[PDB]
């Protein structure tokens, strides 16, 4: 596996890892962004054939190194175009895309935004509602805020709190660290840029949604009636908001399977 | 409250209870068939300007005295035409009605088979699927059957533990008789008898769909997927399984609520 840095025009310098030959999967961390969480996952899925890459998000983790307004007044679209900067230096010009949280409004608005570039998009429990429980931590102190989300994480959802703690102590220092930085950043504007207010828009795209098994109903029960409205396939995973982490084979099945159902619908 | 009996003539002898006037709204409990769960939200909707008709259901509870084929091999049509039986003998010429599991596939089957009777159905958490680890049940003795129903009932989906434990030793006394009558009868026959199998059957029909806020995603995605194709009303209420145990005055407010903007509509 690839480990190594990349900076692009619009000032960020990323932290990416890429590991694998053959048609690309490019996988887009939660707000967390934090991409140590697709380790497992990443050898498994380039094992099947793909280039898979991965990358911690703007402000955040390892691509910490990055203009504030990468990290502040955060929507899907600025994401998107982010990840279309480091796609273009990568040189990955077509890609199917995983994203969760964030990271789902992100996939949504690349595949929109971007055609001829997403072969497919997964998104997994795309925020639409804005949380004000959420959004108001972002008036406390940083060591408050880490304290209150690392506790949300690990108890809320997180799907499975061994597999969550056993990221281990480099990965959640730097998750402490990120908790400030998203919640005076996301939860007041990615909600209200969810791509998904024209669901005609949505119709006929190559577009796999999914909700945790195990999340509770009213989370992202919106997300199942969007997505069906639409036409949309929608489905579950194991766990909740991190099936990357709390179930990594299947998680890593699941990217496996989708690519390679529309690797053949593209022939 | 009236609280009596009445006999149909399919055989049931039915224990039922009524309270208030004016439209009928009608409450079919879940498979457990017991009606006093219904008790604190009976007096808040019958406050309101409506007769309020609940019983519990044939072979459980008060309502035991009933044929063997009123409790086995039991689907949602069997239930619609006994549930039917009763409304004919209590004269209840129109009502809502709400039902929850079975019960909420009895009132779809009601509202579908019998749409002159109906006027509107609310339905939570329909089951559409086979279970094998509730359907195994069925092969257990009585009372490891009740002992693994009651943990289930009380630690897994009453949505609110306390309020399921503050039903009292009376209901679940009768609870524990109820499990492995359900066990046997409902689960092998009550998901394929589900009737949603054609959307288009329930599209433009005054059907109001529920899960509960609380329940993992998994348990009822399919009724939010199949709701929403239908073009049918599908949104939640707090708590899991047992809304009008958990949360009765949210409850007692949906089912008024939910009433009136149908009796508006008519
Ligand atoms: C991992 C995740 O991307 C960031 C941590 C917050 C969390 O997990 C809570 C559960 C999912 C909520 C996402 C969400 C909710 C909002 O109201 C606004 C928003 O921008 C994102
Ligand atoms: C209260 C409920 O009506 C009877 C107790 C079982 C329970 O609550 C488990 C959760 C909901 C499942 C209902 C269900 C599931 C099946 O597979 C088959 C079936 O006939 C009913
Ligand atoms: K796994
Ligand atoms: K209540």
């Amino acid at each position: 596996r690839t480990r190594s840095t990349i900076s692009t025009p619009n000032g960020i310098t990323w932290y990416y890892e890429q590991e694998g030959t053959g048609p690309d999967i490019v996988l887009v961390p939660d707000g967390l962004g934090e991409c140590q969480m697709f380790d497992s996952s990443v050898s498994q899925i380039a094992a099947q054939g793909f280039r898979v890459t991965t990358f911690d998000m703007p402000g955040m983790s390892r691509s910490a190194k990055a203009p504030a307004e990468t990290y502040t007044e955060v929507t899907a679209q600025k994401l998107a175009s982010y990840v279309i900067s480091i796609l273009d230096a990568l040189d990955i010009k077509h890609a199917t895309v995983w994203g969760c949280s964030s990271g789902a409004s992100t996939v949504v608005a690349l595949l929109l935004g971007y055609p001829d570039r997403i072969r497919n998009a997964m998104c997994h429990e795309l925020p639409t509602k804005l949380l004000d429980h959420l959004s108001n931590t972002a008036v406390l102190e940083d060591e408050e805020i880490s304290n209150i989300l690392a506790n949300v994480m690990l108890n809320d959802v997180s799907g499975g709190s061994e597999a969550w703690q056993a990221l281990g102590v480099e990965v959640h220092a730097r998750l402490h660290k990120n908790y400030p930085v998203w919640a005076r950043g996301y939860p007041r504007t990615i909600p209200p840029s969810a791509p998904v207010q024209d669901v005609e828009a949505l119709r006929g795209k190559p577009l796999d949604w999914t909700v945790g098994a195990a999340t509770p109903t009213e989370s992202f029960f919106d997300n199942i009636v969007t997505a069906t409205k639409a036409g949309v396939n929608i489905g579950l995973l194991p766990g909740m908001h991190f099936p990357y982490v709390s179930h990594p084979d299947v998680f890593a099945k699941y990217v496996v399977e989708t690519t390679q159902k529309h690797l053949w619908n593209s022939s």
